């Protein structure tokens, strides 16, 4: 069978918590008024949720309200508890009320509002030194929760709310959030399609924190060489292929086999043999100015198949390609 694997740190950080930090389905929500908040307009619908601008009345501050759909009150509370197990955290959003929405019969989760640009506008005017920039907030925000024993499972520029105007940047959207425990087999239907780690798409699930490293390369890899989504798979096998066709068949077999897992048979008609690629082959002249070797060096580091080998939150905020960012 598969080989199992556990993350390379903050392996014991749940074990040596109290059992109450992380058995989330004994947590208790302590509900606020639901009728302190007016709701101003819908900013968006998810699957599972549609999200709000709202007014505080009892206290004139913008907030927003995430109204959730029906789901099992396992995942409700798992949220509730990661959210207020790191509120307070570098770049974390922060909960600010629990409330019973009367129509919905669900909780409405109310956060901080944060005065966004969506990526699609934001992305295309970031420079080198503000890419450096974020991500480095990113990070800290990342490190944060890895060290607190939750892994965020939904790293994507839909999730990285950034008010550029104060340089402010807050990880949103836990509500595929979940604490890590060594040894536990997860659920790989997690993270959009384009940020799914190589362990998501062979179906290894004793996957890590590692998974939103993954991730982070791939926004990063977006906004360097300006194509967004980098590995642009049309369906969740074609995701693999095309993340082969970069990092070459040779080492997936490598990163399979280190972990006796097998393919799919249906790859064997489509994935072919690859060699590993050299990063600059994605330099042109219209991306050039957000590339530097420090940036190449850094992205090889996170776009690892073995997720045992990606750099971790703490050791990508000492690479090189942050010397430049102003630290406060
Ligand atoms: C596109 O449909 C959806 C549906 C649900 C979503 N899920 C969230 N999960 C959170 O925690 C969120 C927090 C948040 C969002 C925007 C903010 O400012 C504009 C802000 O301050 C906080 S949104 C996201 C998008």
């Amino acid at each position: 069978g598969p080989v199992p694997s556990r993350a390379r740190v903050y392996t014991d950080v749940n074990t040596h918590r109290p059992r109450e930090y992380w058995d989330y389905e004994s947590h208790v929500v302590e509900w606020g008024n639901q009728d302190d908040y007016q709701l101003v307009r819908k900013l968006g619908r998810g699957k599972y949720s549609e999200v709000f601008e709202a007014i505080n009345i009892t206290n004139n501050e913008k907030v927003v309200v995430k109204i959730l759909k029906p789901v099992k009150k396992k995942k409700i509370k798992r949220e509730i508890k990661i959210l207020e197990n790191l509120r307070g955290g570098p770049n974390i959003i922060t909960l600010a009320d629990i409330v019973k929405d009367p129509v919905s019969r669900t909780p409405a989760l109310v956060f901080e509002h944060v005065n966004n640009t969506d990526f699609k506008q934001l992305y295309q005017t970031l420079t080198d030194y503000d890419i450096r920039f974020y991500m480095y907030e990113i990070l800290k925000a990342l490190d944060y929760c890895h060290s607190m024993g939750i892994m965020h499972r939904d790293v994507k520029p839909h999730n990285v709310m950034i008010d550029h105007e104060h340089r402010k940047l807050r990880l949103i959207d836990w509500g595929l959030a979940e604490f890590y425990h060594p040894g536990q087999e997860y659920n790989v239907r997690v993270a959009s399609r384009y940020f799914k780690g190589p362990e998501l798409l062979v179906d290894y699930q004793m996957y890590d924190y590692s998974l939103d490293m993954w991730s982070l390369g791939c926004m990063l890899a977006s906004m360097i060489f300006r194509k967004e989504p980098f590995f642009h798979g049309h369906d969740n096998y074609d995701q693999l292929v095309r993340i082969a066709k970069v990092l070459g068949t040779e080492d997936l077999y490598d990163y399979i086999d280190k972990y006796n897992i097998e393919l799919d048979p249906r790859f064997n008609d489509i994935l072919g043999r690859h060699s590993r690629k050299r990063w600059e082959r994605f330099v042109h002249s219209e991306n050039q100015h957000l590339v530097s070797p420090e940036a190449l060096d850094f992205l090889d580091k996170l776009l690892r198949y073995d997720h045992q080998s990606r750099l971790t939150a703490r050791e990508a905020m000492e690479h090189p390609y942050f010397y430049t960012v102003v630290k406060d």
